[PDB]
DNA sequence: TTGAGGCATTAACATTTGTTAACGACGATA
DNA sequence: TATCGTCGTTAACAAATGTTAATGCCTCAA
């Protein structure tokens, strides 16, 4: 992305240097709130939030480049107790405490609106989420993860769809749509395959028919028509 | 409240005069998408969106003053294809084509904060609202949106705690939860009065044991105290 | 006064999803 | 080569929710 590419040498260029995470690593955490902004400039990580009874529920995933905060901007209080977890086997990421961050942006404005945009694109994605996810239940809150996996993880092969994913076993599925018992994701997913909806090849799965993901998230596939008109093009 | 009141008065002395509307008015709407940023300054309004199928959803509400982006800053472009139903007997706001914003917001920031941190209060609750909807199914979808209401127009008496609104219909909120049908949101309810958590007087829901949902709305509950502290004050 | 329409409640029945258990396939370790 | 643990399936039963229909309470309009 360009204007991820200017955001990130204006930072090095104001002494704010990459560090490096590798898999499994919490940036921030629920436990012991700090309000920074991480702008996520390479890997993949999950937002993650853990009930007080020990109940795992991935709220979304974030895919470099893009921008995380965990506290607000004028307050510079806490925006919330989530844990932000690398799944990619590393990733590196600009992490600048929010105090910072006012002084830096106050004299530019063109990576301003950059931040802004970003946040524009997770509101709207996290309305289109709860949006198709209200709707049909949990049948089609698989089917709209399974889509939003696709326009992003997603590539075209002979096969199928492939998802490039690693470590995406059925809890996560289930983490990430609400489903709290492996056994119950796995009898959704047996129906998509004997509906020859998705397939199952090594280390990945197979996306065949994406109109069928699409009755179940339209809004979503809308959102990616609309917010990530590049990622929606390359499976149309 | 006072952040948004300075906020309005820099509207009008730039040329932006309120416009007003009635009750069931759509101050934007699905199929005529044109990209505004309305500041809802005094009023209630639901967002919704109707699906092909004939559905309709209510995705959250919104009390004045607050921000809502019916397109993104730069390109310009819809965020989403929703609408902004009228619910109140009287409602003022501000709009501004989105164009326009650019400009009114580049110059002062002080005001551009406002509506960034405004944001971030509208990213939490959407992640707050779809953790706890997640989690609990449609039972505590529903305790979840009681939780939102009480919190926002519930006052107290010695009957419990008052939802001060009109309407409130099964099939309403059945629309916010996310249930189609008001003979499954009933009878939940039906429970719920059951339970000693709620009583129906007066043509109003009273709420007398809030802790109940806050076992089925945590995420949600921690939103208020983070985000609008003075109104989880006013029950806590 | 009667009669129409909407909202709330319940029923019953179908469908989905929650929940636990058992089986097998695979890898890893000694 | 045997054994332990993880994960993917399926079974079986319980709970929740979807879906439709019927009945009652209320307002409204002539």
């Amino acid at each position: 992305n360009a204007q991820a590419e200017e955001f990130k040498k204006y930072l090095e260029t104001n002494g704010i240097k990459p560090k490096q995470f590798h898999k499994k690593e919490l940036i921030f955490n629920q436990w012991d709130p700090q309000e920074y902004c991480i702008f996520l400039y390479d890997g993949i990580t999950k937002l993650t939030s853990i009930s007080e009874n020990g109940t795992i529920m991935n709220l979304q995933y974030y895919k470099g480049a893009f921008v995380i905060m965990s506290g607000f901007i004028d307050t510079e209080t806490s925006v919330g107790y989530y844990n932000l977890e690398v799944i990619s086997e590393q990733a590196t990421a600009y992490v600048i405490k929010i105090n910072e961050l006012k002084e830096l942006l106050s004299k530019n404005l063109t990576h301003f609106f950059y931040v802004f945009q970003t946040l524009q694109k997770q509101v709207s994605y996290s309305l289109a989420k709860f949006n198709d996810f209200s709707i049909n239940g949990k049948h089609g809150s698989i089917c709209g993860q399974l889509l939003i996996l696709t326009y992003v993880y997603g590539k075209e092969t002979p096969d199928g769809i492939k998802i490039t994913l690693d470590n995406l076993t059925m809890q996560e599925l289930g983490y990430s749509s609400g489903i709290a018992h492996s056994s119950a994701v796995s009898r959704i997913i047996s129906k998509l395959k004997q509906e020859k909806v998705i397939v199952y090849k090594n280390s990945c799965f197979y996306v065949q028919n994406l109109d069928y993901l699409k009755r179940y998230a339209p809004k979503l596939d809308e959102w990616f028509y609309l917010a990530c008109p590049a990622t929606w093009g390359k499976l149309n």
